[PDB]
């Protein structure tokens, strides 16, 4: 397409168009105008032009599809729109892709939308770092005010600075910086903001550039590293690339010129020698251009795809249809789609019985929802080979009847056509084919016919807790005569009313302080109680730069009260006056003024029952000991100190925390600011303070009496980890109780306002009952009988589908023995059994692997969808290691690192050395030998994300993911409250990692932060195969938990790989 057509399409997109938007939250779809913003690179859908409502980062668009094949388009209202008109964007950094579904009025308009979208996405992923830096700055500016203005104020800048995860040092250096940039009068045009931003990080972390200076060798930078802007010249930059970076393509000068021209991306900079500013240089060292990842491994290396399939680590997943935990998660085809587009080449289908006759998929004997099989197989067909043409392997755990798998195989054939594999590629071959030979083919793995041609209750029940006095839905299962259940599945009262505030002087001081810290307005108000006028309120209202005071007048009329001001505007509910005075100004004989600001009392927590005015530390621990529940908390004003404190029981231990006061704000630890205590508790009820615990349960004396009434709660009591392994709920089991000791009796009419309940009636009569409740009376009676016994040709496989499987045939006839490996067999191992095999016979497992296929899947005790350690299996060559793709663990980030290679094709060829007969997978101590040393020194970071209200205090852990001998860790000194521009100690030295198996070893950079309680939390990761790590000063792009890149997140590290000679 010509450039002018592209520009026209992009301009039409920039203008925007009224397009119907669909979502699950609204039954009726909504007409919101959608427009792309080049400045922020965001597809925003909104009603009014002044303010944008929807936000959509363009670089986070993972895939755009036409048609109505999405979760949103199931409301049955999109029938009117033609199929070609409708389209859907999938975007986000989570496994579940938040979907934005639109329906264009014109099919041509939809076509331009799709084409321009694709062009915009390609430009975004191809956009240089300064352009996306400018886009992110415009993002922040658009965030501070919704009017899309290009100006930001000093106060607004102070509001935004901790949002970008950086703290204000003294609030006076900030004004000094203001002066230096030249911005004046508390105003910032976008260019001034950009220059201030550059100056900010450059001043914060110019000490890094110093190391790029170091001493002797080649002096790339001179001594011009001061704040003053300085240039890096073309010859100097190419010298740096040749020496420090050791880049081959850097040998030619034209390549270096192109790299500079693309990076800077400035029309003005057309001079013969492009120049890199020292600030631009520091940005470059933190860019995607200097990524430690080697681009050559993104290219699909064909000659490594000539080998037989048995020699390839294969991308695979365990129950991929599940988007979360194994028990109750939503199962959606988008899970399969995101896995296949992710780089996976094996997806597990636990096809089950079909209600109408058409099979469905859902994790066995759980509450996970079901999806119609035909849709699933359509999704596989449509998105199997869009990202990778290499073959996929559909592992099947069948559970349906004969006719059901007959229909399943029929649907397979009909939807797949020539794409499916139905015959061996090489009939006379004695080994598995190559992925290249199997390109654009689909293998089906499933139990075939026999050698001669012949072949617990889980539910979401209600929990009644006397302390809670409300029913809580808990997921419960029964095993080994015990029941294990998880955690939970889920004027006077207004702002402007202040009542007993001491004096008009006191109230006017309150309003004046609130104004001078923020939000000074005209005629702004405050409702107080007059110390002089009887029984009358007082609307004391600041007056356009000054504070005044007038009493809310009052007269009795019509049997009711009538408050008023000047006797002209009279009402009975204070909202009426405040609002009517806000929209239309009060007109007193002196002024026409309106109101803005309601301010809660200095001590509003007084009204909250959970506040205790003054309780000693020992007594606080006393009550906290009387309450066994986790999540209990009470706030107390510490005697003799203006500062406050909050006490909470976590993990059975009572913990005190101190809250300080900074102005009107309450600061927690040293970085989190909250206007009022009630705001703090409301926020922390929906967020986490310690570990995963949240402030759920307040502590009130009236509730404390009932606490004293009943104090027995059954709970989980590495032994606890062993108990976790035993119970069916795994780590999710929050409560476990022996059902033998409880002689159940079914409640006839239930209790506590529920339709269906049953009584436990423990054998020891003093023990308190629990009384679980169910949704269905039949479910109730089935559970009840469950505790009752707790007290006391073809046979199974369809012929056609068994004809379908031609490779990866499942055999357990040889059982634990791996003798006589033939290429057509599949081995399915549970992680425990696989680890036992690898510990007993490591060599034999590889000897099978070079000839036959091995599939390993995690055990059922991992209902939390956690992923086990796969390194040992791969080191033995276990080709199919299936992990849950919906989770985020170190091991799955390891899998992503390993399988990004080869163009995320899913097939990674094992090295020839591992495939030699002489080589042994697990080497003893004497046979192990160092073969490459690696020196890593972290230098700084950028744009480390923000988890909660508290400003992150980051420290970097660099470690070698690998076997027991390759595992080595490095921690760095924590930086205090500096996340956007953190400078780790330039004095700290470089670590030395000895590497034994460079063919499979992982360099992992992870960023954690120290919370208020000094417990590390996960911020971002970067996992890389050590064969893909480059030398020099390189910037790793940090990724969130799900291996998706975070904008501008980057760590600069000096890495040197010296092979052992």
């Amino acid at each position: 397409l010509a450039e002018y057509e592209k520009s026209q399409i992009k301009r039409a997109l920039e203008l925007g168009t009224v397009m119907t938007v669909f979502s699950f939250r609204k039954s009726t779809p909504e007409r919101r105008t959608v427009q792309v913003i080049m400045e922020t690179r965001q597809v925003a859908w909104s009603k009014t032009a002044d303010k944008i409502e929807g936000f959509l980062d363009i670089m986070e668009i993972k895939e755009i599809r036409p048609g109505k094949n999405s979760k949103d388009f199931e409301r049955a209202k999109a029938v009117r729109q033609k199929e070609d008109c409708c389209f859907t964007i999938l975007y986000g950094t989570q496994f579940v892709l938040s979907t934005l579904s639109l329906a264009a009025d014109s099919k041509e308009d939809a076509v331009n939308w799709l084409s321009g979208l694709k062009i915009l996405h390609q430009e975004a992923m191809n956009a240089s770092t300064p352009t996306i830096i400018e886009s992110w700055l415009r993002k922040q500016i658009y965030s501070v005010d919704q009017t899309r203005r290009n100006s930001i104020s000093l106060r607004e800048l102070k509001t935004i600075l901790p949002l970008i995860n950086f703290k204000v040092s003294s609030a006076k250096f900030l004004k000094d910086k203001f002066v230096e940039i030249g911005a004046h009068k508390d105003e910032l045009s976008f260019e001034q903001f950009h220059l201030f931003y550059k100056k900010l990080m450059f001043e914060q972390q110019k000490s890094i550039l110093d190391e790029f200076k170091k001493d002797s060798s080649v002096f790339i930078l001179g001594n011009t590293d001061r704040p003053d802007a300085s240039a890096v010249y073309l010859h100097d930059f190419q010298r740096f690339l040749i020496h420090e970076q050791q880049e081959h393509w850097a040998q030619d000068l034209n390549k270096v010129r192109e790299r500079m021209t693309k990076f800077i991306d400035d029309t003005m900079r057309e001079t013969a020698e492009p120049f890199l500013f020292v600030d631009e240089f520091l940005t470059y060292l933190f860019s995607r251009e200097n990524s430690i990842w080697d681009e050559k491994y993104d290219a699909v290396d064909m000659q490594d795809m000539n080998n037989p399939l048995s020699h390839y680590w294969i991308s695979s997943s365990h129950n991929t249809y599940l988007t979360g935990d194994q028990l109750r998660s939503e199962s959606s085809p988008e899970a399969y789609i995101r896995c296949l587009r992710m780089g996976c080449r094996c997806i597990e289908l636990d096809c089950w019985d079909g209600p109408d006759g058409k099979p469905v998929i859902y994790h066995g004997w759980t509450r996970t929802t079901k999806i119609k099989f035909d849709d699933v197989v359509q999704a596989i067909k449509d998105h199997a080979f869009v990202t990778s043409s290499f073959p996929v392997i559909l592992s099947i755990e069948e559970h349906c009847s004969v006719e059901q798998q007959r229909h399943m195989a029929k649907a397979f054939k009909e939807v797949f056509g020539d794409l499916l594999l139905t015959k061996p590629t090489e009939a006379s071959a004695d080994q598995l084919p190559s992925p290249s030979q199997l390109r654009e083919k689909i293998i089906i793995k499933h139990k075939k016919l026999g050698p001669r041609g012949d072949v617990k209750q889980q539910g979401e029940l209600y929990m009644w807790d006397s302390i809670d006095q409300k029913w809580t839905r808990h997921y419960c299962a029964i095993a080994d005569a015990k029941l294990s259940f998880s955690d939970d599945i889920e004027h006077f009262g207004e702002k402007w009313f202040h009542k007993k505030v001491e004096k008009r002087t006191s109230a006017e001081k309150l309003l004046q302080e609130y104004c001078m810290e923020t939000g000074g307005k005209d005629g702004t108000f405050l409702v107080r109680e007059s110390e002089t006028f009887p029984n009358d309120y007082t609307l004391s209202f600041w007056r356009s730069g000054r504070v005044q005071h007038c009493r809310i007048r009052s007269t009795m009329e019509g049997g009711t009260l009538k408050y008023y001001l000047t006797d002209n505007l009279t009402f009975s509910s204070i909202y009426a006056l405040i609002q009517h005075y806000r929209e239309t100004h009060l007109r007193c004989a002196e002024f026409e003024l309106r109101l803005t600001d309601p301010v809660p009392n200095p001590n509003p927590h007084e009204s909250k029952p959970w506040y205790y005015d003054s309780l000693s530390r020992g007594e606080a621990e006393d009550m906290l000991m009387r309450i066994p529940r986790d999540g209990a908390f009470l706030i107390r004003k510490r005697e003799g100190s203006d500062s406050y404190a909050i006490t909470f029981r976590a993990r059975g231990k009572v913990k005190h925390c101190r809250i300080n006061r900074d102005g009107r704000h309450f600061v927690l630890g040293t970085s989190a600011y909250f206007e009022s205590l009630v705001e703090l508790v409301s926020y922390y009820e929906k967020h986490s303070l310690y570990r995963k615990m949240r402030l759920r349960y307040p502590v009130t004396p009236e509730l404390l009496e009932r606490y004293n009434m009943e104090r027995d709660i059954n709970s989980l009591y590495e032994l606890e980890k062993q108990i976790i392994e035993d119970n069916p709920l795994g780590s999710l089991c929050r409560g476990i109780l022996d059902l033998n000791t409880y002689n159940v009796v079914k409640a006839p009419q239930g209790k506590n306002q529920k339709s269906f309940v049953f009584i436990l009636e423990p054998k020891q009569q003093g023990d308190p009952p629990v009384e679980f409740a169910t949704d269905r009376v039949e479910e109730l009676f089935e559970w009840f009988q469950s505790i009752r016994e707790i007290t006391w040709k073809n046979q199974s496989i369809a012929i056609e589908l068994s004809d379908l499987v031609v490779y990866c045939k499942p055999t357990s006839k040889t059982k634990d023995n791996l003798e006589n490996p033939d290429f057509r067999e599949i081995r399915s191992f549970v992680e425990t059994k696989a680890d036992s095999i690898i510990r007993q016979k490591p060599v034999d497992l590889l000897k099978y692997n070079q000839k036959g296929l091995t599939r390993v899947y995690p055990k059922g005790q991992r209902v939390d969808s956690s992923n086990y350690d796969p390194f040992r299996l791969w080191l033995c060559g276990s080709q199919m290691v299936a992990l849950n793709f919906q989770t985020a663990d170190k091991y799955m980030q390891m899998n992503h690192a390993l399988f990004s290679l080869n163009g995320r094709t899913g097939y990674v060829l094992q090295p020839e050395s591992m495939r030699t007969e002489k080589y042994d997978p697990m080497p003893p101590e004497s046979q192990r030998k160092i073969l490459m040393t690696l020196t890593v020194k972290v230098l700084g970071a950028r744009h480390l994300p923000k988890l909660g209200r508290s400003i992150a205090c980051p420290f970097v852990e660099v470690e070698i993911c690998g076997a027991e001998y390759d595992n080595n860790k490095f921690k760095t000194t924590v930086v205090n409250d500096n996340g956007l521009s953190p400078i780790w100690a330039p004095t700290q030295e470089k670590v030395t990692f000895e590497i034994y198996d460079p063919n499979l070893a992982f360099l992992r950079f992870v960023v954690y932060e120290e919370d208020m309680f000094s417990d590390p939390n996960f911020l971002a990761h970067a996992t890389y195969p050590i064969k893909a790590v480059k030398s020099g000063f390189r910037s790793v792009p940090l990724k969130n938990g799900y291996s998706e890149d975070i904008e501008l997140a980057s760590l600069l590290v000096f890495c040197e790989m010296r092979p052992v000679l």
